[PDB]
């Protein structure tokens, strides 16, 4: 209803009719038309833009950034360094379609603690003329508050120092989760799509910046409202904040507090087989850049065929669902459940060949775009985008994102047209996971054979849930199980009508979780205890991203 | 059809201009948006979706034909659909002092003035994302006082705490000033409350660096329409509002990033006799810190607020707030003072939509009647039938923006506009939306008074007596038009950046190449003289100034300077003084800066090749096209940079 979503709406109505001419090929129009691929961001398709990136916060933060005519210093304070990560959100997320993500938000906001805790010790001694220069690299501990009652000398000055560092912390993480939660800077709805990971330094400045972060989702924005944004992401280590014996322990049972009420953070299991990198090593001060990120749109970005295995800098160029549904309803006229399989199976290898040759032709489309389109993306936050002059194109660095091929309503590929759906059946379970296989195997091939990041992809609910059910539901009628819940079930996971425990629905979703390289989540809806237990069934079944809601 | 594969043909070969980021006169239309970027492009598509629609669906017959005839440029057309309003001047003191819950984002009170001046960038964020022009901030040293002062007791009560003693006289106590001094020779109690200062001043040269650069930024980045920032500060007479003012200019004056002009926030300084302008006055010193900023990065520009024009009668100096009775501009040009049925304030009220007139056509169509007389009176004749064709213009957008429901407008129907508080969500803004303005425009005045008519004010005494009651005319148009239509119409001298050459491209087509007023590809700005005309600072400000006393909905007296002058100070104090002199309202000093990208290096020079600093290949130029400064000089249009080759500066 504002005038600026009423513009975005006026672009895209004029976007996607075009992109549907003269730019997307026959078979691919004919597979977008016959409600087969779901091409997401269709509208943005003439900007030639990528999906979403993981922010290298560091390269902002160290050498400023010069984005036009916007020019920042480095920062100097946490005050700086949260409006400068804000910005650098915010503008590129202007420049792409999805989501942006702070990989290391303890990592990249902690130098800066110390250097505010090295300005309130300089004000102390201009204060005082006591030289206290034996105070600036010293090791904290913790970085904690206490009364000061009976504190008196060095100790008095030392204590009030960290008290106000602690401050100027809360007042920083504040200021970031009202920016994130409250300028609305793109277009359209204009709320960033923001996230933030943390969990896995043990630095005292990262654990009061993780405690201060926590604490200020804990007390709300504003008067006691819960935050929809950044979505918070705690990254679960075993070794680093897991066990009772590890260092952000603690910090691990404050988050789960905060999910009890605020129902963030989410929880990414570093601890999974597939998240597991064989280049992380526990003092490196770079150990992060070598750990899972993921975003609230549930994007991952971890493994590059022609690269490193690594989630900073890159992300998504773009991704297409693929409704499996459909395939399943024209294949349910075969009496035989062997030869319907292999139609299904038919179909399905029919439309993947589809989808590739699409995403590999808006691939095609995207390298052309020379590097002065993106100012932000393309000059400090992409992968080797350093060594790009502005006229020239960006196609010897975007060979590095991933073109994911989605999928949805598994469970409803399931439900009727091949027996029972895989929550309530074993069989159901099975079938699904050779489903879900194939799609591995055939995106592998893809890669191989377009020389791409291929990924398969539990695709979001979010702009998707009804849009292929009432095609099904207008071609096929109310078929008994399948078009008659208004919503696709979403991807390999149990419905939300069937009534199943915790523990079974990890069951049956922890194996899809490894085929679902490009996303995947597990859903808990429902005290630390619960969130402890859902952590738990994470860990014992490998998981690689969790939440849990009300 | 033939007819319908040409249009669609148009259509697609317009749509993949856009996508292949060429320089075009619709992907250079605005300077302010990058055309290159994703939010560019989808800008662009929704303007060139839009245009279309409202010229074939929501207009008039009678204003399709005169927009079509290169008679009237409706501005904004793209925002047409969306009901939005142009601008307002934000009452930051409401939101600082109870918040704001806009969308899901709730925010308390401010209680230090880095959370205020955060506070008020979002404030101009949130409300240029509701609205279709620029975002100005009236009375910023007075809505950024308090803080000032609730940082001071902040910092107060930390030493408190730290050393235990008894600092509650130090909460409300007088201070003369918050001036930064060394600790070098004090001890106990003086040098703690000095202490203090030195901590405010510091919490106030960040949170104001911190807004310059986040207007800065936050306008070089923009997914909605781009944020078209000012603010405007000079007449608060006490120590924080003092404070807030000197901390904006030495920001401004040390640059955004690595020592570069910031191209927004436009600064306003409002000159005022008896408070900032003469020497004995209090806030003269930062009158003339202000000059010296203004010679270096082109900023404040100077408001007059002892114009005649500009004089509120309800204005006291020992009235607390002083500040609602004071005229602020939004920094383009938009003049927004006087109120038929209100109080003359510029709080919390704004322009509506404006739409310009190209006179130069009605006086080129009168290219045949060899009697002047005859040729004035048809000219007349032709003014008075288009003014009439503007006025219905501008009543139609008003009657279709008094529909816009409240939410349509979350921030500015509910904080930012006079009685805006008392509406519900859902209820229309018609009890509210007639306190804004409606703009009259005009065009190509030096080229209106040429060989059709003689020849330009700039160099004849009668040229300029025409030009005065052509103006003269249309404010008392505009006038009747007020009393009939019960809205409040203005004439405004309207910028010339997509419409510097918009209508002589169409009279080239049309009538031709006449010498004197289309053999240029741009026309001369609204009452000003010629650019390409040699005449001093004194003559132009003599000639320019009666029509600001006209146009009241926008003026401004532009000031060409050479790189020689720029280092000197005075002379943008003699510009200021010839404007008090000549009742002159606002006014700008301008000059080109040769700035290196690479590096952003903005040298003084006329022309400059390769930066010292580093030596790129090339340098670009900084410049202020017609209302506000902008980077690049490829982001011009062909129009408007003929304009800017063909300046002659004034000194
Ligand atoms: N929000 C916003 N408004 C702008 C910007 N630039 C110009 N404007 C509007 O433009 C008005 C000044 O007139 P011009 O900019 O010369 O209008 P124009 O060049 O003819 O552009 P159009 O009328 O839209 O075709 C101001 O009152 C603003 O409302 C901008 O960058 N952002
Ligand atoms: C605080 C703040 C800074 N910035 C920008 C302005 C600065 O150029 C850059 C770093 O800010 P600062 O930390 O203030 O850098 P500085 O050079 O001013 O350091 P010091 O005060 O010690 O001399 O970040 C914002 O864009 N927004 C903000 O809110
Ligand atoms: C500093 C800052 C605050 N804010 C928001 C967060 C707050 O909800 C609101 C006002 O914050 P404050 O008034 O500064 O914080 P507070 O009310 O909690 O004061 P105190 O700690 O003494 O109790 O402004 C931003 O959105 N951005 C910012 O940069
Ligand atoms: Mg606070
Ligand atoms: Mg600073
Ligand atoms: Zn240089």
């Amino acid at each position: 209803d504002t005038p600026a979503g009423m513009m975005m709406k006026f672009a895209s109505e004029t976007t996607k009719p075009f992109v549907d001419d003269y730019l997307l090929s026959e078979d691919v129009r004919d597979a977008v038309m016959h409600n087969y691929i779901h091409i997401h961001d269709k509208d943005y398709y003439p900007t030639k833009s990528l999906t979403c990136v993981q922010h290298p916060l560091d390269v902002i933060l160290n050498h400023g950034f010069t984005a036009g005519h916007g020019s920042s210093r480095p920062a100097k304070r946490i005050e700086t360094a949260a409006v400068l990560a804000c910005i650098s959100l915010e503008t590129c997320q202007n420049e792409m379609h999805g989501g942006q993500a702070i990989p290391a938000f303890d990592f990249y906001l902690a130098p800066y603690v110390r250097m505010s805790y090295q300005e309130e010790v300089k004000n102390l001694e201009k204060l005082t003329g006591e030289d206290l220069s034996n105070l600036y690299d010293a090791p904290i501990d913790d970085y904690i508050e206490k009364p000061l009652d009976g504190l008196q000398g060095r100790e008095r000055l030392e204590q009030h120092a960290i008290n106000k560092t602690v401050n100027r912390v809360h007042q920083a993480m504040e200021a970031f989760i009202h920016n994130m939660n409250t300028i609305h800077s793109r277009g359209g709805n204009q709320v960033v799509f923001s996230s933030i990971n943390y969990g896995t330094d043990t630095s005292a400045e990262g654990r009061c910046i993780m405690r201060e972060i926590l604490q200020s989702t804990y007390q709300g924005v504003g008067n006691g409202e819960t935050a929809i944004f950044p979505i918070q992401i705690w990254k679960k280590k075993r070794g680093v904040n897991y066990l009772p014996e590890d260092r952000n322990y603690d910090l691990y049972k404050l988050a789960c507090k905060v999910t009890a009420r605020r129902f963030f953070p989410n929880f990414l299991n570093l601890d999974a087989t597939f998240n597991q990198n064989e280049k992380w090593r526990a003092d490196d001060p770079e150990r992060y850049k070598w750990e899972i990120a993921t975003m609230g749109c549930r994007t991952r970005v971890f493994e590059d065929r022609w690269g490193e295995k690594t989630s900073i800098a890159r992300g998504n160029l773009s991704f297409s669902t693929i409704n499996i549904v459909k395939l399943a309803i024209e294949c349910m006229g075969i009496e035989n459940e062997k030869q319907r399989i292999d139609m299904f199976f038919a179909k399905l290898d029919n439309i993947l060949d589809i989808t590739a040759k699409q995403l590999d032709e808006r691939f095609q489309f995207q390298k052309t775009a020379m590097a002065k389109q993106f100012p932000l993306l393309m000059k400090y936050l992409w992968v080797g985008a350093e060594n790009l002059k502005p006229e020239e194109t960006i196609e010897s660095v975007i060979n590095h994102g991933t073109l994911g091929i989605g999928f949805i309503g598994l469970a409803e590929c399931l439900v009727a047209l091949i027996g029972k759906h895989h929550g309530e059946s074993e069989k159901a379970q099975e079938l699904g996971l050779k489903i879900i296989t194939y799609m591995r195997d055939r995106a592998n091939e893809f890669s191989e054979q377009y020389h791409h990041n291929y990924s398969i992809l539990a695709t979001p609910a979010e702009g998707l849930s009804g849009k292929f059910t009432k095609k099904d539901r207008k071609q096929f009628g109310v078929i008994p199980g399948v078009t008659d819940r208004d919503y696709y079930t979403n991807s390999n996971h149990v419905p939300v009508y069937y009534k199943c425990t915790a523990l079974k629905k990890a069951q049956i979703e922890a194996p899809y979780h490894d085929l679902t390289r490009g996303g995947h989540i597990f859903y808990v809806e429902i005290n630390p205890s619960v969130i402890e237990s859902v952590v738990d069934m994470m860990d014992k079944y490998n998981m690689g991203y969790g939440s849990v809601n009300h």
